[PDB]
């Protein structure tokens, strides 16, 4: 993480950029980190766009879930970029981008099994996951049971045609 | 935690936003944290509202304690935000508000179970939290008491029938 | 622990307010911090009053019996502020506070159980605190020592009978 | 790690001279710098070359894969340096170079065997490395999958012949 | 580590002096540094010379031919000076040097055993090694692999002799 | 463990009592052992009784469900003794006793919270759970959910009372 | 594991019935044991069937195949009898019984996801699974594929349906 | 741990001397086997006495209650000797010993103080332990709740006057 | 590990069924007594055959050659049968038997990979190996050089078409 | 630890020659064995004495006080031989002896020290220690605690003098 050129770090300019990428799991201060870059972009603009690349091996719900309604809060419209891959929450933070800005690229993965202590809460976070996968892929809820279901990735067609992505760029379109 | 723009960090700027984030379990060294920016923001102004985050798994009874006493003495309201998931000890603290500011997010989850060497002294502070819910709550200490004995997560709108939320917002009023 | 305002820290601005933090156990750098600091607050005016938040679930017998040996050889009258809980050193560093300057948080805990190799050592050092407490709380060694006896916590009303502290205050008295 | 000559690091004029390297095992905090880096270097300049010295010993598929989805993004082209050593992960990055500019040192040591918990991701990542080393060393798909079945380490020579490296330099050019 | 006098740490100023200490293991990191610091004295000139202290029980093969590979491409003559001692990797540095600047001092131990699992690789990696030392130590190869051979050290004047050294200093001849 | 007097040990003459036992946490080894013990007392007669002692502080579900499998599977009476504590699985084992047969003494301790990676496993085996103690508790699936759902244990009264116990004994009556 | 009635042991009075216990996870060591006493009771008698309780969560791919190839080499019938659970691994041992002698408790579960560095090997293993399967479950290899894809617990009625199991017993033939 | 003279170890022998001892803190195993011997040694006579030697630091307050069940479940008169010290369950159990047996040796040391996740739970413990020493010793529940109230430990002879022990023997009756 | 019946343990009469099972890692105490039993079997019998059941993960590559040497040097036939596996010295033992007489279980795995500090050693054990599956397995040099390269498993009729084995049974010969 | 010649093991022969050997530390178990053996030897004969050797770098104090107890309780003649060291306890069990039958060996080192939570239980313990020392040393408690005071050994004839000891032998007197 050296120093980029005002001796901007490379994960400050980062932000300035309105970027705002989850790496790694996704924990509670990650997630507050997260949403605290994502408040400090909507107060920067409200109407400019929020890039979010997504690039996780999981993560907690509780924190997804948070991320998730952090972002539907604010205004801001939300281009999620898969590079890399993206893991259940990754995956769900993914589809919860603005419907024609959910991008990816060609060798990116995405799974959305949830593999996952206390019974009925972590079932009723499987249901507003559920819920959340409905509203947004514009899918039902048994289909999106039964691929949950599965422990598999996807590719970025297969995630398209799903609904959970919206573009599969290879390059810049010019 | 990347530099934001006078050369301030994302939890320097949180902090000058009047907003406090208690982040993680609560310990010693974030219970006097919390206390240390609450009193702070006090002292910038006794009239503007204070925000404070709840995002917690728990974390230690006497912490809390501290911390709510702080925020009630303290002459700003406090505007009780729970972004993520609320613990027992998250769970006051969010109960603990301003009457009429203690706001969730549609997919937090409010717990008070509260999972609790001295037994003597762990039952006086379960007795002093049901008494502060049910000052604040505008509760009995009955219903408290058997509220706490189950081991469950709440909803926004079941928190917020119950006392313990006043409003449940998905977007900034439009 | 954020940056706070000329480019302050947090514990910096804290100690530029006479305030001195008691956080956690009492060990030995903690009782040289705590001892420079009232030395150095001393130093700024040795007629203002400096301001002791104790929260400790306990610590040295020698570092907090340093502690007590620099308080009261700085003329500043020491108000000692329970915020959280009162351990054997914490209550004891309470106790040793300026009269009719000793306060609590309604919900703060105060315990002087002291639970206590050189076992004439520890003793001595124990009846050495049995007089600091008959000497500060105006009582008499036996109930001192009966009080010491018992392993339990004291309630703010109680300790302020039982001469541990002066006042209880809710809300700042305006 | 010391500081070179405006008072910037080894690291840091590493990156002003468009000298990007994935140094060490590639995990996800390495390739997020990576794709920083070059995404950054783009932003510099979208024409000028962009240098990769490649001295992994591996790493994460996906992280490699994500950091080969990023240089082909980027319109600069990407002069791969094999510098000591390059393994399976970063042999593709080798490999991955624009034609006619991947360079590797006399003794440096290729390999692509890449030892091959889902099964099924990591044989259609398999699939998708075999797909992009037929792209660029433009080999067969039966070459490729026979090449890395072999656990063996191919000389800048040998992989300058089977398409990895285009060029093996002994002095810059005189 | 201290600041020595424009504010330069010791390793900044030593680098300033045309010089590159490869101290301790050669590893990844370490090897990624030398070869830095070496193109950067290239960069600043490439006719004056470079001076590389050798002091350094072992290190990893492949990153003392990222060492070597560096040393040989840039056009500095390097005056390799063994201070304390010479392992395989570092005696084979030692011995990389430009003819006639190998120096060393009285004490000095020189060891060029190489206590050499893909047992292939690391054997290719023997042989070049050996047709290193044959092209700088002026030596056959029957001879070179008789002495390696053999674990022992050997002092300043049998390197001297045998090739790996042109000189054996005690003070600065004037 | 010494041994009793034809040189039998003490968990040996036990079972040569009919009398199984339970203790500590039920584990895949400690409900194999079980299965084997009750099947080898069948064995002997599938007439008499087979004492079960409880004392386990909780353990794996399906463990303590093929110890429940394995009671209702022989035709023999089981007498259930709490002896010490009965836990959540305990418990179930405690509530499978045959009707008329579960005792418990004056001080025993009875939880069925039953506090519990695959979400929708734990969530079916908690719902066999339910239909098992509605069976032989002859209550409802409501009143267990709601008991279950609390986290506290109960006295052999209210065990008695409940379902879960048939007598209290103090001493054997005569 | 106390002696039971010649001074018989219970896991040797269990191999004297007949009987095997394929009991916690599935190893070299587990797999070599289950190997002999299959052995050792078709050299006893090869007509007489032999009894295989299953309680695994899993274990090595290679040790259930051998003793899947164990089972299916002895000319003895196998009546394999689910106890408690019968995880991926354990699930064949349990579908690789004879004909109409695979049993399973009420309460036991059953689970044949079988998740799953050498990813061609365990690929291939996973085919001879399929194979397995739908030979003795009499289903084609799409729908097992299909149904082994999703992670979830299968009960005694859906696994004897599905052709895993065969009856499911509550108690013997009466 | 060697064998006395029919080839008896010491604690096989100890046993059949009708003598059980409570060595060491108080577990779930140890639990069990105390209850495995007073319910054995009552089999072999009920009329006979039973020796219990206390030599405990402290132990499981459920072990302690299940032992003290034990103890007054079997008809067969409990002396108790206090050896060496007895804790608060040792203590206990020593105090469950028949009236008129409760022995202790001169330098044995007594300690009722119960120094003691589920609050509720504990708390309804030491109320029953309350009720138990009321019950033997003869006290009332307010002076045993101030007893034990104070971390202290009691002498023979102060544990024969509060009700603990009926005899302070020296030698055994010359 | 029960016991059998003249109160023989399972590997006991497994040696006494003239079969020396080679499961787990081999090793230098593995090894010994490997060839102390096919030395006992040939004291007991030269003329009958020994069984030699290969099941390893891998062993140390003296060890192996140790079992091998022994192999040869004892007259008797060695039936090497495959079950579970044949790793690198596995499969080597596997193909070192008598030819005509090296069976393998459908399902078990063979390799001979030999994925491997002394590098002139282990390359003349490699060689050395090499020698020996030429010699046993009738084929060339080359060819086990390119088979050994690839780091796969062959079938048990690919092992047979490779010349490691002689016959791939499913069931006894009828 | 061998079997000595009825196949008795070495310390099964020492306690049948009435002798008890507290080595190492003196803990709880310990601490029973050697009161278990004491006991058992005074079964056997009352009269004979009983000889105990001493060789412990220390032990607990409630273990020492209780092995005290035991002797002086028997009614046999304790013949202390301290036979190569004896710590704070070990040296008060050898004071313990009965008078003339205090014996010790050339260089055998006396220690009284005593290096000694709870720190009023440890002073009263200390003071029954002196108590202890006093009647059985013949001297009083000032020098007692004096001697105890200072932390260093004593020698034979100094410990013989001081009346720890009796006699002083280096050959059996014939
Ligand atoms: C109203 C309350 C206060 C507030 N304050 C500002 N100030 C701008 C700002 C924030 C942060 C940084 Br860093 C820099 C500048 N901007 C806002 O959007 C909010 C919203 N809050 C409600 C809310 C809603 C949803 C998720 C969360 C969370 N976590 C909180
Ligand atoms: C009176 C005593 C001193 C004091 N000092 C100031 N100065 C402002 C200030 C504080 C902190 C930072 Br950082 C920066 C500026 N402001 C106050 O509110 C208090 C109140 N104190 C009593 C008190 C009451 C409740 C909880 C605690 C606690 N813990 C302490
Ligand atoms: C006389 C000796 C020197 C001295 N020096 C100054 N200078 C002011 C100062 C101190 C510290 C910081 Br940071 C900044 C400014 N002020 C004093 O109060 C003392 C007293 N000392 C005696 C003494 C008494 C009790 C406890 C301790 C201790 N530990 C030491
Ligand atoms: C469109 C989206 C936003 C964007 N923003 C800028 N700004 C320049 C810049 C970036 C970073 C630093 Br540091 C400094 C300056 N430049 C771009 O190339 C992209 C492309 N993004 C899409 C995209 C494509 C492939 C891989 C990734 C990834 N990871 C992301
Ligand atoms: C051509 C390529 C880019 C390049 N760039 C510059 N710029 C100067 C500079 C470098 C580094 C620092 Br810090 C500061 C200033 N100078 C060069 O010598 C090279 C050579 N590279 C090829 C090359 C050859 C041998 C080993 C390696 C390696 N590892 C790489
Ligand atoms: C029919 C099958 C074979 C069998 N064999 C005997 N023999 C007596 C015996 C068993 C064990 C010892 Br040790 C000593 C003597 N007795 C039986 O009850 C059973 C029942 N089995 C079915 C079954 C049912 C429920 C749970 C499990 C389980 N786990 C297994
Ligand atoms: C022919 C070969 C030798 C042999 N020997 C006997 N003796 C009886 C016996 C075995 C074991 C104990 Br313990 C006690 C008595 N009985 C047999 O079934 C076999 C079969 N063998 C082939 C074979 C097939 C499948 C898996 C493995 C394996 N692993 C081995
Ligand atoms: C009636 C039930 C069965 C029974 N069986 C016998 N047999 C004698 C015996 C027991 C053990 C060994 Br070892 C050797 C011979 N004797 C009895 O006292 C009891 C009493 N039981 C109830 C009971 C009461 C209190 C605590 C527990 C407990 N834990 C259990
Ligand atoms: C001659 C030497 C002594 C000897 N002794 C006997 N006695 C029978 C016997 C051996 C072992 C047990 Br257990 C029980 C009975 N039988 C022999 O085969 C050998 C051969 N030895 C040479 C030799 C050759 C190859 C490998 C090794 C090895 N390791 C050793
Ligand atoms: C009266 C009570 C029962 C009793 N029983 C016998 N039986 C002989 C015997 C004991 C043990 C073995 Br092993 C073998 C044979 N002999 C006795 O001395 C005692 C004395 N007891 C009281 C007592 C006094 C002092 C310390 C402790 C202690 N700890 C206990």
């Amino acid at each position: 993480i050296p120093i980029v050129v005002r001796a901007y770090d490379i994960y400050s300019r980062l932000l300035r950029e309105r970027i705002v990428c989850v790496m790694g799991p996704i924990d509670d201060s990650v997630a507050s980190l997260v949403i605290a870059q994502l408040l400090f972009l909507q107060s920067e603009s409200n109407k400019k766009p929020i890039h979010m690349y997504i690039n996780s091996p999981g993560g907690v719900v509780t924190a997804g879930l948070a991320i998730y309604d952090t972002m539907q809060y604010i205004l801001n419209p939300i281009c999620t970029w898969c590079v890399g891959q993206a893991a259940s929450m990754g995956s769900l933070l993914l589809a919860a981008g603005t419907p024609g800005m959910r991008h990816s690229l060609p060798n990116s993965r995405i799974m959305i099994h949830q593999p996952s202590i206390q019974a009925e809460e972590i079932m009723k976070l499987k249901k507003q996951l559920y819920n959340i996968y409905a509203k947004h892929t514009k899918q039902s809820l048994q289909v999106i049971e039964s691929a949950m279901e599965r422990d598999r990735y996807m590719s970025p067609m297969e995630a398209q045609e799903f609904g959970i992505l919206d573009k599969v760029l290879v390059h810049p379109p010019q």
